[PDB]
DNA sequence: TAGG
């Protein structure tokens, strides 16, 4: 477990708070907020990764986040 | 709710 994917969510979610919400999770990889521009769907989400494994391993604990303002169904991610 |  290293990333995690966060549900639907703000067509743009700020990365910032994602990249506390997680960094303070702990050692945040990276983030990366979706949007219906590639596939035309509902997307829209979130995803986050933790160079570790730990405040992921966390996450899927609390699968919904609530980062900021927007909030997801945060599952282990992947690509 | 699965980017990209």
């Amino acid at each position: 477990v290293k990333k995690i994917f966060v549900g639907g969510l703000s067509p743009d979610t700020p990365e910032e708070k994602i990249r506390e919400y997680f960094g303070g999770f702990g050692e945040v990889e990276s983030i990366e907020l979706p949007m219906d521009n590639k596939t035309n769907k509902r997307r829209g989400f979130c995803f986050i990764t933790f160079k570790e494994e730990e405040p992921v391993k966390k996450i899927m604990e609390k699968k919904y986040h609530n980062v900021g303002l927007s909030k997801c169904e945060i599952k282990v991610a992947m690509s």
